[PDB]
């Protein structure tokens, strides 16, 4: 009926193509939380935006996954994101 893997595809695209770059590189330089294990470069680099999406959801989960989505948001200073994220993001 709705996949949400188009939908997340649709977030990383309608940002800007600059700030495309800083999720990436952000992503791959996260410090280490709690013996959490680092994502592999090869993987990410090599992972395109669907399938990007997919890494999120079947190695971290949709409750995570969702959680570092919007963590990262606040960190580029994107706050008003949070506020329609919050409104789009299916419950």
């Amino acid at each position: 009926m709705a996949s949400t893997r188009c939908k997340l595809a649709r977030y990383l695209e309608d940002l800007e193509d600059v700030d495309l770059k800083k999720f990436k590189m952000h992503l791959e330089d996260y410090p280490p939380q709690k013996g959490c294990i680092p994502l592999p470069r090869g993987q990410t680099e090599k992972a395109d935006h669907v399938d990007l999406a997919t890494l999120m959801i079947d190695f971290n989960g949709e409750e995570k996954a969702w959680a570092m989505a919007v963590w990262i948001f606040a960190a580029i200073n994107r706050r008003d994101l949070y506020e329609k994220a919050k409104r789009d993001e299916p419950k």
